């Protein structure tokens, strides 16, 4: 049959391009494409528009089988060629070893970390479900889309997938149809050495429905009835047990083998002789399967022209909704909005920045709709819910509803951080946000890591951030943790220091297209700067005190600017000159011009950078650094910085050290370096 | 009864230790103090003696709840008093606000990040299951512990656990006894809110024992009860469900403002007075029940004091056994068993690291019992397992014995991370390992952390370290991962050139008793190093190329070591000189004298890094750095150096750079500071 024929040119298209690269992965290919086909012919996707907002969404977990996925978005006539599969794994390609949503047209997020690729599924469904909840009308479905996730064994043992997916079936996500290749086999062998555990019932335990289809590597009848079904269960995702043999047709199939290395040129011949192919030929493509293809692409080409019909109408029917909706689907944020970001003076209070990151969001939420977010149980702790709003729930529950813009994640960090990048992935300008305290980001790096390489424009509200928390203890207390992430290319790490350098952080994080950021705020009060504006903040690093005749300048962030700002005072008494620069955010202000950030660090001064962390990365910006390099302690927090000396009179102490080391040497900008 | 008045002795003992600091959760404690009394009464320990090798051990993973463990250690008489109890909290305190197992005794490994004290437990049941397999003989039960774990509703949402749970099911533990605090209270409040899951049914999907006590506020006879079922089903692990009341007795029992915060004072005194004791009084604590607790001591120490002359009787009737037996109780590694270790030539064949580092581990395993390890399901990529050893599983399986070596730890990184933390906290010298790829370590950043602040002698064979495993790509390439590693405190992260220094790494990861290890390993062949060897690489850095009259020296570890020395040759004939520094761990050799550390590192000439990752740390040891500080790509590795120029060419250009830009300043080693 046709259907038959796709199937194999899937296979086969796949086999070639693991052959022509000599490196990547064909056995869960094999395996897949049965269900790859079933499940693509029940989508509704426009190749020629990847942003159409109602398309169903695909996303492939087990992302090594991504030669699979190229072989689809290939033969469904995406922005990809054969010739790029023969270009799969090679320096540059458009077919990179594990798919990425920067460079593959279809691919809705990047995947090959194992487990993520489920849980971004989960944050799709999640803002589809908040999505219709929001524009949805009477005769007006404007939100109807599902989400469809492949995923394996790797990412059913990895404990992200757990915790996304404890946290769908409590949120009923019934437009959420995951499919597990249940082949029983990973990298050590078969799956009895390490994961013996019964799947269904765990997921049944999760309050998920269940289909199992019991021979996934022909039946795709089944295959397409389960899909049928899950549709039907409107309040569960849906798992499709598929049982397929790694490596199907394969003379290795059903081993280890199949998994992760190319077949060898033998059996490739035997593939498509059994399969009816030339054994000669390599990536071929039978123009009755393009047929095929294009009748759906077709068809749901006049699905996309009717969905664009009714916007059109609802735009006329929902004059307001339909003008919000369409500003969205462009990209750009309310007119102004940022006029809301709260404004401080020096005469206001001191105020602690995650109550100053609460006092924003309470301001900016209902001006922005597009913004929702969330903590990982730390609710009241990181102030991130503006008073008012109800909690994302499915309605059954009592406890919100889908239109709600509060997410309760639970203790589950790491899923919080990748259902953010399936919620970004979603579009419809989401900025979306997930609090946590500073330290326990870290048990989210995986998916953190994932949202800079995506550039996804998350928000992580990332409070306690350092020993200033006091008495739960070097636990709790970040010392490693901004280094981290100042490290990963593609992250803004704001570290704020006062009222008006929040604001800043907060119209860079909302702001944000392509860069994920992390906010670390302070759990103790902090005063308001002389010398801080939304202006200057927004330049990541600013003059905050100008010296002329300065002997040295303190580069300082977060709750070490007002420190800084104290010891200058200390060293006037000394005789010695001191300017200060604040640095809430090295990312953005390493994007300012070369002459503006000269004019923030000069030649021919001493510099001393200032933060309760790691030193690691001070030195781009200075020429000795006063840090915490090692492990906090559990205790008041004044006493703490006592205990490190971070008090005016220490900071001063190695200031005026700092300035007897330079005497008689000539000093340059550390923003100088010889390549 | 005396029981009656033991359990409120232990919950008003926490809830005056959180009122004196004001600060801290007395709400667990006041829900567990039944149950944690009928543990200790079940639990075989010496508060004299801490390290008793057959203990049960007991684990806080609700490690906020600590006032209750000190509670617990204080009444029992280890090494904490009253009088620390009324310091909780406080700085320098030995009842800081979450148990460390470096300053508190009796607390065996550091809770508080939730979800890893659960896993840690499997750890330590993994270890005393092979340690019995290799040690007990009929009528010698040398180890026949068990190991009593309290997690709450945190810990169960945290995917970590989930990772460890579903591993423990499948070994077989049934020396392991969780009991679950089912209070349906987190800080977000109501677990309906967000934690909905059948957790029973979910833990019998993994292969675990269930035991329900419905009233655990009062029902100690149902929980001891629930202990001897648990120890008759010795091939499950045990979850024992303990429906609580949060914060039971208190005003506000059963609300989320028990969590966390202390009690009201008014409140405290109806508590006393309901039970009994003085509401004038804090820190009570009735003669009758130390009087009860100590009767239970000194039948455990009888018991310790027969496992002594069991101990002295095998080692007569098994004398080799014995003598191993004691000299692992005494912390000794086998005498000369670095005379292993493999020494290389610089005639030899290059190899990539990762296997030299199997190379290392076939030699040593067979020499040094107390080495056992295994990987997250990439044996063959990582090269863990050493040719001819049995996997450690249970032998109902057939697949290995607990007897075994090498453990199939699956797709689940973070939870081996915490469970070798679990396995080094059994002690008995065990120095053991897990395997994944560098940029993977990354998914278990929580245990790592508290590896390095627990001091434990764990190993990460971290392979594929960097953009030279190639065709994988970006999601798979390390940039940030050795930063973030190096920048927290007590981590050693080596990072291996050759063959002499992979055996240098191991020579520190097998000796450490107090710092965990990270080998970061190549995929790709290196050549062996003219002027490596092991003596020289044990001081974490050394002058690898000596160059008396040297117009630059180049610093450099792993895989551009060797690029370093092909620099040399191409500066020689652009008419400069160059030193060599191989850096293969960066801690190692900070802990050198600081003159050993100028004779590597001196002044008087400018200091260039190599390295292909993140430059940040490397101004601690160079003038200018060349790293790679964006993301990598999906190609053949060789062409990948060539994009981003880590050639011969590209380094020695760089190092000229730098001569010049160094023209006529003074230069100082990067080891000076002001301060
Ligand atoms: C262990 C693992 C594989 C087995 C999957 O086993 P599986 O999901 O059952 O797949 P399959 O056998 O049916 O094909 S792939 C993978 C690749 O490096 C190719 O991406 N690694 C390494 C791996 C480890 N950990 C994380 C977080 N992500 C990973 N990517
Ligand atoms: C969310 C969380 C708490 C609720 C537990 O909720 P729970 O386990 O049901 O406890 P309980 O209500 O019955 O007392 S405590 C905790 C403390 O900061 C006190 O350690 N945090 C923050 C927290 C978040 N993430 C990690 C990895 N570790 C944490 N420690
Ligand atoms: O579990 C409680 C944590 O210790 C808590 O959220 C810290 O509370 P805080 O907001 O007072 O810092
Ligand atoms: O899944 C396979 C990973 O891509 C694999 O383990 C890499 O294999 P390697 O050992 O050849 O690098
Ligand atoms: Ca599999
Ligand atoms: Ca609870």
């Amino acid at each position: 049959s046709v259907d038959q024929k796709a199937i194999s040119t899937i296979r086969l298209l796949a086999v070639d391009a693991v052959a022509a690269a000599n490196s990547g992965h064909p056995g869960a290919p094999l395996g897949l494409a049965p269900a790859a086909h079933a499940v693509f012919k029940k989508m509704r996707f426009n190749p020629k528009d990847t942003k159409w907002i109602n398309r169903d969404r695909f996303v492939l977990s087990n992302g090594h089988a991504c030669a699979l996925l190229y072989s689809m978005l290939v033969l469904y006539g995406y922005d990809l060629t054969v010739e790029d599969l023969k270009k799969f794994r090679q320096l540059g390609s458009k077919t990179p070893g594990h798919p990425e949503n920067t460079d593959v047209p279809g691919a809705e997020v990047t995947t090959g970390p194992l487990g993520q690729g489920i849980c971004n599924g989960v944050g799709i469904a999640l803002a589809q479900a908040q999505f219709a909840a929001t524009y949805n009308k009477p005769d007006f479905p404007i939100s109807d889309s599902y989400t469809y996730v492949f995923l394996g064994d790797g990412c059913l043992m990895e404990g992200v997938s757990s915790e996304a997916s404890s946290l769908a079936g409590h949120l009923q996500l019934g437009n959420l149809i995951a499919f597990w290749d249940d082949n029983k086999i990973s990298i050590d062998g078969s799956t009895e050495v390490a994961f013996t555990e019964d799947v269904i019932a765990r997921y049944k335990s999760y309050g998920w429905h269940i289909v199992e289809v019991s021979d996934a590597d022909t039946d795709i009848t089944a295959i397409a009835a389960a899909i049928d079904e899950a549709k039907k269960v409107t309040n569960k995702p849906t798992l499709v047990r598929l049982t397929t043999t790694i490596g199907f047709g394969s003379l290795a199939q059903g081993t280890h083998g199949v998994h992760g290395a190319p077949l060898k040129a033998d059996d490739i011949k035997q593939l498509k002789t059994k399969w009816g192919f030339n054994p000669e030929e390599s990536f071929a493509v039978p123009a009755e399967v393009t047929a095929s293809y294009n009748e759906h692409v077709a068809e749901n080409q006049k699905i996309q022209q009717q969905w664009n019909e009714l916007f059109a109408a609802y735009k006329q029917k929902y004059p307001e909704l339909g003008a919000e909706l369409q500003r969205r689907l462009d990209g750009k944020l309310p007119e102004n909005w940022d006029k809301a970001l709260p404004v401080y003076t020096p005469a206001d209070a001191a105020v602690a920045t995650r109550k100053l990151s609460e006092i924003v969001l309470s301001k900016i939420i209902p001006e922005v709709p597009e913004i929702i977010g969330g903590s990982a149980d730390l609710t009241p702790s990181n102030l991130t819910k503006a008073k008012g709003t109800v909690d994302f729930q499915p309605a059954a529950t009592g406890l919100g509803d889908y239109s709600g813009r509060y997410i309760r994640y639970g203790v589950r960090e790491h899923a919080m951080g990748a259902i953010m990048n399936g919620i970004a992935a979603f579009g419809a300008n989401y900025k979306n946000y997930g609090g946590t305290f500073l330290n326990f980001v870290s048990y989210a790096a995986g998916a953190v890591r994932l949202s800079a390489l995506s550039e996804f424009p998350i928000t992580w509200v990332a409070t306690h951030d350092s020993i200033g928390l006091g008495e739960d203890g070097p636990t709790h207390q970040p010392i490693e943790t901004l280094a981290h992430f100042r490290a990963t290319p593609n992250i803004s790490v704001w570290r704020p220091a006062d009222g008006n350098e929040t604001s800043a952080a907060y119209k860079s994080a909302i702001e944000s297209t392509h860069t994920p950021h992390i906010l670390a705020l302070t759990r103790q009060n902090l005063p308001q700067l002389e010398g801080s504006s939304i202006e200057k903040a927004s330049k990541g690093g600013y003059t905050l005190v100008q010296q002329d005749k300065a002997d040295i300048i303190i580069v300082a962030t977060g709750s070490e600017v007002s420190l800084a700002v104290d010891a200058l005072k200390v060293l006037e008494g000394q005789g010695i000159k001191a300017g200060v620069v604040s640095l809430p955010d090295q990312l953005t202000f390493d994007k300012q011009s070369e002459e503006y950030k000269l004019s923030v660090l000069p030649d021919g001064v001493p510099i001393l950078s200032v933060e309760v962390m790691s030193t690691f990365g001070w030195s781009k910006y200075s020429h000795q650094q006063f840090g915490l390099n090692r492990f906090g302690a559990s205790g008041k927090a004044p006493e703490i910085f006592k205990l490190f000396e971070f008090t005016p009179e220490g900071v001063a102490e190695r200031a005026a050290k700092t300035v007897a080391f330079y005497k008689g040497k000539d000093v340059v900008s550390p923003l100088r370096s010889a390549f």
